[PDB]
């Protein structure tokens, strides 16, 4: 039984406060921490901020913390809920807020309670978190599937100062035989990239963005891609490493057009692209580089653009801001054949139950699912256990630099070790890892 | 009783492998992870690397890990050691290696077990880590002293690409009334700094170095310091925030002189300074800025330069590479009056026991002690509990950006909360926190 529910303010990877929750049971104290995005889709569940410009630059979470402590806590403990019953847990929480967007208590007040209960339940059951998550999701566990890590080695958009519009340039070692191998390979590529980047664009170019990737000040995707393929080759991994993109196009969508100079306050409107024009740009990239996944190619409500591009795209198309880990939205995307992959962010929806449903619905439609961190991460490692539980075969949790990234990557090495032969590595089967 | 000793490879904050150790007892599994420096002193205990250029660029730790699993492990379990007896743990470890610089086993193999044992001990005693650390160290806990966090908000030297020679530019909110306040103020200064830096030196200048500080490509310390001052004022914390420096001068000491353009392969030898000329620069900075602490002003063996400068310094002078957390070297520095504070790094010496001895010897000499992370950190939080346990009153564990940094800072917030009125904040008494 839950004897205490408590929250506190802690700091994220960027130096902004976030919510940390602890749940106490007869099994101990279970702690979960809420992540925070930067390029947040307009449809995400509410992240409650204090908005007091005089403290934390207006980003405190005292209100959210207070909602946990003064609203949720006593009520939750009184309720005497069965932590093992995730659904019951989330039902209680959702009910307590009573809003569609969790704007009453805030998504960042709900989430940590949701996640912490799951940790508690795993403890009650005496099983590892990933196994409990496979249980809650009714996922197959024989064998378990370890994900290919999509490492964001070169950062742009809203994640790094510089002119580069596209947000993320990831490498995925789909050719590795094990997760450990993939991580080694990814780290080697990363070091080579850092060195080539300083050489080609200047010492400052090697300094990092929010997600740990290098941050050269360049105007085009080709300049980033060229560096990456060069790094793969220098590292000796040609053919084992593929590329993924996160366009985060909503960040540059204005006036029905797409601004690839969006970070320039005086950007030339005459240069903004139409949806078709942008699609042609992407096709150029696809034909040239070993890109196997493109995320958020069009804006979060630009349905027609997505559907149109989708019929011509011969690779994984990931929905992020389009879907916001929301089953309702996913259903729209599925019917419209807008994408074939969901980017899963527990904090975009606010509860673990909802997130799991999002995953299930996606898998039911033949889509893939890439579990993801936020640009504002913490020392929390939930998502590592989550992507294994969910059997997705793919995760994005950063470059192999900045510990809020490595913490998940390290957790995955521990999981692998623990499972041994009871797990396979998704490798080239990443898209449908759940069906392995 | 310890039933198992095990080690595995994990990744540090820069993407390099490091050693992670787990000790299993009646109480559970206790994990400790080893950090890795960049600007490592020539006299530091040996960090064992594999040197297989085909794997991790030669940076693997498989040998060290194998040392723990195949050499330390069996002997250690067989010995049936009392984890609560830290000296016995350490003597055992030291003796097993039998080398002056822990080059047989590797200091990175030894340290993980040393630390993991202390965590095991604390659990056996049913006390929080920091309390056990206070016990091991014969420290006073009534009250405990929370440290002033020295935040490395602007990075240079070997920690960030760019021209800037001195390594670190730290802010220290000695005017805060609580640790939580100090951290808030610090973060706010940091945000103001990032924005000012992008404006003054360009967008890329806001990207970060290894320790999470902003990384402007500037030639001089005054340029860095002006930014900091400007940020402090902008944040509204004028008078509550002081400055600390880490010169890491050994990194630019060549042919008996100091190269302030050491990262330029075509640096002007005619511009390299002598010890006295360097001291002149320091005095000028100290006059101009609210600097309360200077670390590694002169090279690791340039005794006379230290000795001379110290005569008229008048602020805290921290020894890092000069002492390498080594009591023998500390004895010298005390004898020559070279400095008045020790930078404490468990991995410079290799055992918790020798590190506690170093601290004790320092405090006994009237010196201060600043507990420190390495530039290559992990999600491990040991140092947070250590600084509190040793009651030093001061720690440096990065900018309030990059979770390998926030993890510690968050842990101190937790400790502070736990302690409540049983603890005081060092504030302006940071130098002699132990005597508070
Ligand atoms: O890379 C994670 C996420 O960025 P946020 O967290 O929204 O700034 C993305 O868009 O995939
Ligand atoms: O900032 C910590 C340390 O840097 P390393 O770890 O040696 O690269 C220093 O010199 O104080
Ligand atoms: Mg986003
Ligand atoms: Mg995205
Ligand atoms: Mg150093
Ligand atoms: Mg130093």
């Amino acid at each position: 039984a839950v004897s205490k529910v408590y929250a506190r303010s802690v700091y994220d990877s960027r130096g902004n406060p976030t919510v940390e929750v602890e749940l106490t049971t007869e099994k101990g104290v279970f702690r979960s921490i809420v992540p925070s995005g930067a390029s947040t889709g307009v449809h995400e569940a509410l992240e409650m901020r204090d908005g007091d410009k005089s403290k934390w630059m207006g980003k405190g979470v005292l209100h959210a913390v207070k909602n946990v402590n003064d609203v949720i806590a006593p009520a939750f403990v009184k309720a005497n809920i069965d932590v093992k019953d995730q659904k019951a847990v989330d039902d209680f929480l959702i009910s307590l807020d009573g809003t569609a967007n969790k704007s009453k208590l805030g998504a960042n007040a709900i989430l940590g309670v949701s996640l912490a209960a799951s940790r508690a339940a795993a403890a009650e059951k005496n099983v590892p978190l990933y196994k409990h998550l496979a249980d809650l999701s009714k996922s197959k566990t024989s064998p378990y599937v370890l994900p290919v890590p999509f490492l964001n080695v070169l950062n742009g958009g809203s994640h790094a100062g510089g002119a580069l519009a596209l947000q993320e340039f990831m490498i995925a070692p789909t050719g590795a035989k094990t997760f450990a191998e993939a991580l080694r390979i990814g780290s080697e590529v990363y070091h080579n990239l850092k060195s080539l980047t300083k050489k080609r664009y200047g010492a400052s170019a090697g300094n990092v963005g929010d997600e740990g990737g290098v941050a050269p000040n360049i105007q085009t995707a080709e300049e980033a891609l060229d560096l990456i393929v060069d790094a793969i080759k220098a590292a000796g991994h040609d053919g084992k490493v593929k590329i993924g993109l996160d366009c985060a196009s909503s960040e540059f969508f204005k006036d029905g057009k797409y601004d690839l100079d969006f970070k320039n306050p005086n950007s030339d409107k005459s240069k903004w692209l139409t949806g078709p024009q942008l699609a042609d740009l992407y096709h150029s990239l696809m034909k040239r580089y070993p890109i196997v996944s493109i995320e958020d190619p069009f804006a979060e409500d630009d349905w027609e653009a997505w559907s149109h591009f989708f019929k011509t795209a011969g690779i994984q198309i990931v929905a992020d801001d389009l879907t916001v880990t929301n089953p309702k939205r996913i259903a729209t995307a599925i019917e419209k054949k807008a994408a074939d992959a969901l980017l899963l962010k527990v904090n975009q929806i606010g509860t673990l139950s909802e997130s799991i449903k999002a995953a299930q619905d996606s898998f039911a439609a033949g889509w893939g699912v890439m579990v993801s961190h936020r640009s504002g991460e913490t020392e929390d490692t939930f998502i590592a256990d989550l992507v294994v539980g969910l059997r997705t075969g793919q995760i994005k949790t950063g470059a192999p630099a900045r510990s809020e990234r490595l913490a998940k990557l390290n957790q995955l090495l521990r999981i692998e070790e623990e499972l041994g032969d009871n797990a396979v590595f998704a490798g080239e089967n990443f898209h449908h890892g759940d069906k392995l």
